[PDB]
Parts: structure tokens; C-alpha cells; sequence
């Protein structure tokens, strides 16, 4: 891959969007989404939002190509939604791996 490492699944996590369209099409196709994140270690950043932008890119980047290849078909929509629970999770996976940094 170049360096990185799948964290974890998120158990159908329940979030918002904030809009209706986006909400309904995660609580639909979730089972089907990318819904693990793959990171580098926090052990070469301090700050979360550019991980998380590594973090969802390689998620994303490994599951739209073999996806794709097993059978599917997302859409910029799809897209918008896998981005948006990865995104979040990358963060928060983040948050994870830096108390485990700390090791609380």
C-alpha cells in the first residue's frame, strides 16, 4: 500500500450529516460501505485533520478499486457518505491510537 494499516470497523456508528438525503443512504447501504478507515501511526503527526485526510484517501482509495473489482458500483454520492463516516472515524480512530500514544 506505502505504509498503512486498517484500525478498525465502526459498528454501524449512528451519526449525522446534518442533511436527510446523506443520513438515510449510510442507514441503507452501510452494510455494503467502506465502514473501517486504514491509517499510518499517529506517531508521525500532532494534529488530526491531516491524518484523517491520509486516513480516509487510503480507505477509500484500496476499497472503491477492489470493491469495484468483488461488484460495485459507488457514486460521488456513496462517496459523500463513505467519506463522511470515514472521515469521522479517522478522526476518531485518531482520538484511539493518540490515548493509546499516551497509553491511558
Amino acid at each position: 500500500l506505502g505504509g498503512y494499516m486498517l484500525g478498525s470497523a465502526m459498528s454501524r456508528p449512528m451519526m449525522h450529516f446534518g442533511n436527510d438525503w446523506e443520513d438515510r443512504y449510510y442507514r441503507e447501504n452501510m452494510n455494503r460501505y467502506p465502514n473501517q478507515v486504514y491509517y499510518r501511526p499517529v506517531d508521525q503527526y500532532n494534529n488530526q485533520n491531516n491524518f484523517v485526510h491520509d486516513c480516509v484517501n487510503i480507505t477509500i482509495k484500496q476499497h472503491t478499486v477492489t470493491t469495484t473489482t468483488k461488484g460495485e458500483n459507488f457514486t460521488e454520492t456513496d462517496i459523500k457518505i463513505m467519506e463522511r463516516v470515514v472521515e469521522q472515524m479517522c478522526t476518531t480512530q485518531y482520538q484511539k491510537e493518540s490515548q493509546a500514544y499516551y497509553d491511558g
